[PDB]
C-alpha cells in the first residue's frame, strides 16, 4: 500500500557521470563504453552564446581542449564529433560501469527519473514528466547542464534526457541523447518562452485508478461520458484531450479495477466541477499528472 | 529553479542489497562488510508470527537454512544471531562494494531515501519522513521487507531504517539498522495501529523558505508573532511545537531570504486560520512537511555525493 512518486534506482547513472570542462566552462558529461556525450554549448563563450556557430566554434578546438573527469581520474580525449544538440568526445577507457543501455526519444505525459549533478557529481534523483509544452518541471541550479533523465525498465537503463537551459519561468529544457531538443527550443540565449502549459489528462486518469487500486472511491459517481463530451469540458480546464490510444492504455487499470475509462473520465469531469471538498487523493489536494498508466501499474502491482 | 521531492543517489546502497531465503519465506538484506542483515520475521511460518518465539525459532536454524544471493552468486552463510528484531547472517565474503556507512537511529521529522527492493534487487527510490506517530508513508509490497532507508551525510551512508511491516491504514513500520522499531510496534502479527499524526511543523517552516527562494511569495505578510503564541495555534491545529532549536536550525533561511522564523511563523498561522484561497505553494495545495532544513538548504545549494 502507498502511492508515492517513485524515481528508479540511480547507480547504474551515477557509475557514468564525469564532468566535462572546455576553456571556463564546467558541465556534466554522460560517460558509456568510450564515449563521453554533453551538452554542444560547453565550447561556448559568454560572447558566443546568442548565435553560436557550433560548427564554427568546434572546428577551433582540438582534443586537449576537452579535460573529462571520472572520478578523480582525467580521461584522454582522442575524438570529437558533434550530434545535433550534444557533443560526443571520444575517449581512450571504455566505463567498465557501463550497463546495459538504449537510447530513448520520449513523447509528452511520459515520467522519467533525473540524477541532477554539479561537477560530475550526483547530487540527487527524482521524479519528472515531459509536459504537455515540451518542458520540465525539474530541480536544477548553475553547473546542472548534462545531467540526465532515465527510465530502468528490467536492467536496461533507457536514456532519454540531457539538460541544457533553463527557461525564464525556471522551467526546464533539453534534448534526447542524440541532441534533438524537446519542443521548439535551441541552444541559444535568445529570447524563449515555455508555450502554455496543460495537464496530461492521461495521466491524471490512471492517478484516479492508483487511488481506487489503494481503496480511495469518494471521487466515484454513477455517471459515464462519452469521449466528445469530457474533452469539450476537460479542456476549459486546460487539460490535454483525451485520445482513443489514451483509452486503450488506461484498458488494464480499468479492468483491474472494475470502473470503465469513460466512467473515470465522469469522476474527473466533477472534480474539476467541484474541487476535493477538504479532502485528499492518496495524500494530495491537488490532481497529479507525473504518474502514467504505467508507472501506476509497476508501482501498484 | 525547481524544486522537487529528491532522494540521495542510491548507488552505494544498491551494492549492498541482498536477497534473504528461509524456507518458504524470501525477503531482502543488507551485505555490509561480512553480515546480511534482515528482518528477524524471515525465519516465521504464518503460524509462528501469531505468537513467535524468536530465540526459539532461531535455535532450530542452522547456516544453510539460509540462502543469500547477491546478485546470481550464492553466498555462504556461517553465522547467525539475533539484534533485537534484526538477523545477523555472518558470510564468508565480505563485500566488495561495502562503502563508508554508519547506523544511525533518526527522530521524527528527519527525512531519508529509501530504496525499495524485491527478491534483492533495487525497484525504486523515494523521500519520505519519520512521522510524529513513528510511522513511515512508505509505497511497499509483498517482499518489500528488508528494504532500507538511509541518508548521506558527505562520503558516508547513514543507514536508518529497515522495512519490517505495513498496518491497516497502509503506512509502514520498521526498524534502525540495530533492530529497535520505531514506534511502540511489535514483529508479530497482532492488533496494532498507528496513532493519531501530526504535521511536521520545522518542515513545513523550510518548505515556506523554499518557495520564497523559488519566488512564491503570496503568504507572506507584514506580521510576526511569538514563539508561545505561534505554538497555541500549532497545538490547535495537531502541529507538532516550533522549539527554539528549530527556530535555530532555521536561522540560515530566514537571513538568507529575510523572513525571520516568527515572520514566517505569521505566514503559517494565517495559512492554518485561512486556508490557501485557491492558491497553491510549489504546485502544492496542502503545506509540505516532509523537507527539513537542511533538505532545502543542500536542494538550494546543489550538494554533491
Ligand atoms: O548552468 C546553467 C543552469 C542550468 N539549469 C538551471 C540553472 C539555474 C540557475 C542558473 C543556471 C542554471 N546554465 C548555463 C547554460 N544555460 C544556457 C543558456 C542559453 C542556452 C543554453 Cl543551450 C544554455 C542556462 O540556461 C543556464
Ligand atoms: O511483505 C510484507 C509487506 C510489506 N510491506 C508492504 C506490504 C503490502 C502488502 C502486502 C505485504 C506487504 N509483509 C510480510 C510481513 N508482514 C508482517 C506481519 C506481521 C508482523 C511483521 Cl513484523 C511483519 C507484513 O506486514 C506484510
Ligand atoms: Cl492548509
Amino acid at each position: 500500500s502507498g502511492f508515492r512518486k517513485m524515481a528508479f534506482p540511480s547507480g547504474k547513472v551515477e557509475g557514468c557521470m564525469v564532468q566535462v570542462t572546455c576553456g571556463t566552462t564546467t558541465l556534466n558529461g554522460l560517460w558509456l563504453d568510450d564515449v563521453v556525450y554533453c551538452p554542444r554549448h560547453v565550447i561556448c563563450t559568454s560572447e558566443d552564446m546568442l548565435n553560436p556557430n557550433y560548427e564554427d566554434l568546434l572546428i577551433r578546438k582540438s582534443n586537449h581542449n576537452f579535460l573529462v573527469q571520472a572520478g578523480n581520474v582525467q580521461l584522454r580525449v582522442i575524438g570529437h564529433s558533434m550530434q545535433n544538440c550534444v557533443l560526443k568526445l571520444k575517449v581512450d577507457t571504455a566505463n567498465p560501469k557501463t550497463p546495459k543501455y538504449k537510447f530513448v526519444r520520449i513523447q509528452p505525459g511520459q515520467t522519467f527519473s533525473v540524477l541532477a549533478c554539479y561537477n560530475g557529481s550526483p547530487s540527487g534523483v527524482y521524479q519528472c514528466a515531459m509536459r504537455p509544452n515540451f518542458t520540465i518541471k525539474g530541480s536544477f541550479l548553475n553547473g546542472s547542464c548534462g545531467s540526465v533523465g532515465f527510465n530502468i525498465d528490467y536492467d536496461c537503463v533507457s536514456f532519454c534526457y540531457m539538460h541544457h537551459m533553463e527557461l525564464p519561468t525556471g522551467v526546464h529544457a533539453g534534448t534526447d541523447l542524440e541532441g534533438n531538443f524537446y519542443g521548439p527550443f535551441v541552444d541559444r540565449q535568445t529570447a524563449q518562452a515555455a508555450g502554455t502549459d496543460t495537464t496530461i489528462t492521461v495521466n491524471v486518469l490512471a492517478w484516479l485508478y492508483a487511488a481506487v487500486i489503494n481503496g480511495d472511491r469518494w471521487f466515484l459517481n454513477r455517471f459515464t461520458t462519452t469521449l466528445n463530451d469530457f474533452n469539450l469540458v476537460a479542456m476549459k480546464y486546460n487539460y490535454e484531450p483525451l485520445t482513443q490510444d489514451h483509452v486503450d492504455i488506461l484498458g488494464p487499470l480499468s479492468a483491474q479495477t472494475g470502473i470503465a475509462v469513460l466512467d473515470m473520465c465522469a469522476s474527473l469531469k466533477e472534480l474539476l466541477q467541484n474541487g476535493m471538498n477538504g479532502r485528499t487523493i492518496l495524500g494530495s489536494a491537488l490532481l497529479e499528472d507525473e504518474f502514467t498508466p504505467f508507472d501506476v501499474v509497476r508501482q501498484c502491482s
